[PDB]
């Protein structure tokens, strides 16, 4: 159902080191964790270095983040691993989403890369998901964190459409939406999102 | 909900190597996942060698073992990472449940070892669950395999009791059959434990 220690019992709160500096990130989960008594702290406020991403799942990356900064910081860790997975290309950019168009990739770039990887892909092979991987050790050796993993499934297009968001959204087409990611206001896509997902399943997990 | 080619679409079989030698498990696993067109190979039969459990966690020793067969066989794999924590000692023996006393571990020194190592351990302080992780991998780097987490909460002893089953089992007092793990019958045991769990987990997500 999920073991002890992910929540404190509980008047008092628990601090829980978030693995990212990303100050948009950290204000967004200290919200929603507030009231389940967990004091989210960004890993960066806590003096961690950032981790050496070695795995090749999303799930490995996300608990290896975590548990650099538990071991670090001897503090219960959240971390993420996000990245966008093409069915036609075995999951590809995957774990190599930020950094699909090498040393000094930058969104455009990645992104124009995966349409020239694409070009040739028939127009109903396309798919693809957003995927986000979070998960809560309780301590460095821990050796069953919690692991809440949300998807979004989409379409490639063939040209970008869209200035919102970031990353791949601009080629991210979401038929049920009948725009891309990019085209999407913040908060339509965060009510559906990878993100969005992964978030309500870890939030109704500590619930639990 | 889960991706593509986790099962054959689909009259013709696919291929997917278990990494495991163990012949029950094989053949509990293939008799299970027959009706769903997946022909379940044992790794041994492929040549496959026992790959090295270096994770800290049951997902990723699951993971690691389920990317070698795949690597080593270029087919789609199985893997699965059981073990006993205890939540007083952090979640240990963990991932050295199978070694938890050491070199020439056997699985009454095993037992011996937990009962000593909780011997001051008060009565209402020794909760403890079994842990069944199971993972299907499309190819060695698929970034998003399925997860399968099964888990059974129990009580440890202060002394064996039973025969039955194996590992730590004696010592594993289940409160709601009112007996420990080697008391019950393969079949009463099969029916509420964390790898049966695992194994209905795996069989709903593969429907899907
Ligand atoms: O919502 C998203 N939209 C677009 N791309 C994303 C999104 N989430 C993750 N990614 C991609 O995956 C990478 C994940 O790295 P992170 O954002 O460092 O976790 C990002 O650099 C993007 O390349
Ligand atoms: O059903 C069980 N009963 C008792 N111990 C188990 C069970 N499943 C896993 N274990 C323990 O966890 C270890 C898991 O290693 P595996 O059986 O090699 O996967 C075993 O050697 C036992 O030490």
């Amino acid at each position: 159902h999920h073991s002890s220690g992910l929540v404190p019992r509980g008047s008092h709160m628990q601090k829980v080191v978030l693995a990212t500096g990303n100050v948009g990130k950290v204000r967004e989960l200290a919200s929603l964790l507030s009231d389940f008594g967990l004091d989210i702290v960004a890993q960066t406020d806590l003096g961690v270095d950032s981790a050496e991403e070695t795995g090749l799942t999303f799930i490995e990356n996300a608990i290896l983040k975590a548990r650099h900064a538990a071991k670090v910081t001897a503090l219960p860790a959240i971390a993420d691993a996000s990245g966008l997975a093409v069915d036609v290309l075995g999951g590809a950019p995957g774990i190599y989403s930020a950094r699909y168009s090498g040393e000094d990739a930058t969104d455009q770039k990645n992104l124009q890369k995966l349409l020239e990887t694409m070009k040739d892909v028939p127009d109903d092979q396309r798919q693809a998901r957003f995927h986000c991987v979070l998960v809560y050790l309780r301590h460095a050796e821990d050796p069953t964190p919690l692991v809440c993993h949300g998807s979004w499934p989409g379409v490639i297009t063939r040209e970008p459409a869209g200035t919102g968001g970031f990353g791949y959204d601009p080629i991210f087409f979401v038929p049920s939406e009948g725009k891309t990611a990019a085209e999407l206001t913040r908060e339509e896509k965060s009510a559906i999102s990878h993100r969005g997902q992964a978030l309500k399943l870890l939030l109704d997990a500590l619930r639990n």
